[PDB]
């Protein structure tokens, strides 16, 4: 069992780094992902034959939409991955092997809409699930594709173990809910202020687990400026789509949605980084401080989008 991948040099070195993009080719993309689950999980924790045909399924339940596809599921997998190796010691075995599999598979089958778009055209899925509606049709996309023939990944786990991890993913990818988040942030703000912040309480590690998830979601902003740039784009792309299919339904939609609305962008990213992304990272990089990097890089990013207002691009 001696089959290690390797990455080209500049590869190998740069997807250490939290600001790594993982680049234009489609093809090379699971083999970023399986070297950073061997690296991370170890060489041991899966079988390679069952691993691959999991995650040319779950590629396959993606769909060709300019933001929520393939390429952002490997983005936020990296990021998370680059968390756990700068906090080597903090996270279980199983962790591991949950969180990066939970972050492949934490927007299965996303179509553009935000739960709002779901619950105003009356689809069935939020018929079925009130709050989180595509974050728990993503959870229930993720079991199936392990339900299917040689896809457990997870075989080898006792009955208990393999409940653990499913847990842990779907609390992970719940809490990918942006709508949580601000909540699940406010209350670990308090916990780390007052001390009471203890990473033996089930409770507490659940919540950080949620803001991690948060983190790496939101990663484009942790990017070099033009990787953030041209996110952006693919971000609004899907955002006037929606309120495209908001004004079909009879909706003056939100301004994030109004493409007639362009114009205000760069202040409305202003809005974003300083209302969500800063307090993110920030309360983050406190509870894990080898994350600094991520803070880093959004004032960074945060700077850049005052920069366009002004006029000097
Ligand atoms: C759900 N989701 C994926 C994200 O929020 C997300 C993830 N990464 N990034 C970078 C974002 C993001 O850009 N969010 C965001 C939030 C409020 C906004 N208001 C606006 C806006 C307001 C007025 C006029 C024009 C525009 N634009 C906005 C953009
Ligand atoms: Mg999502
Ligand atoms: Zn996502």
């Amino acid at each position: 069992g001696l089959m290690q991948f390797t990455l080209p040099v500049r590869l190998c070195k740069e997807i250490e780094l939290f600001h790594f993009d993982i680049g234009p080719f489609e093809n090379m993309w699971p083999g970023i992902f399986v070297y950073m689950v061997h690296r991370s999980c170890g060489t041991s924790c899966f079988e390679l034959e069952k691993l691959c045909r999991f995650i040319m399924s779950v590629k396959k339940n993606y769909r060709r939409v300019p933001y929520h596809n393939w390429k952002h599921a490997v983005t936020v997998a990296h990021c998370m991955y680059a968390i756990l190796q700068n906090n080597h010691t903090l996270f279980t075995d199983l962790e591991r092997k949950g969180l990066l599999i939970a972050c492949l598979c934490h927007d299965l089958d996303h179509r553009g809409f935000s739960n709002s778009y779901l619950q105003k055209f009356d689809h069935p899925l939020a018929a079925l699930y009130s709050t989180s509606t595509m974050e728990q049709h993503h959870f229930s996309q993720t079991v199936s594709i392990l339900q299917l023939e040689g896809h457990n990944i997870f075989s080898t786990l006792s009955s208990s173990e393999y409940e653990q991890v499913l847990e842990i993913i779907r609390k992970a990818i719940i809490a990918t809910d942006l709508a949580l988040y601000f909540g699940n942030r406010k209350q670990l703000e308090e916990m780390y202020q007052t001390g009471s912040l203890n990473l033996n309480n089930q409770s507490h590690r659940d919540r950080v687990i949620g803001l991690m998830m948060t983190a790496c979601d939101l990663c484009s902003v942790t990017k070099l400026w033009p990787v953030t740039k041209l996110t952006a784009n693919d971000i609004y792309a899907e955002f006037w789509a929606e309120g495209d299919e908001m004004k079909k339904l009879g909706i003056q939609p939100i301004p994030m949605m109004d493409r007639d609305k362009k114009d205000e962008v760069p202040q409305g990213q202003l809005g974003f980084y300083n209302a969500v992304a800063i307090p993110c990272y920030t309360t983050l990089t406190q509870i894990l401080p080898p994350t600094e990097p991520l803070l880093k890089a959004c004032r960074d990013n945060l700077s850049q989008w005052e920069k366009v207002i002004r006029g000097e691009e």
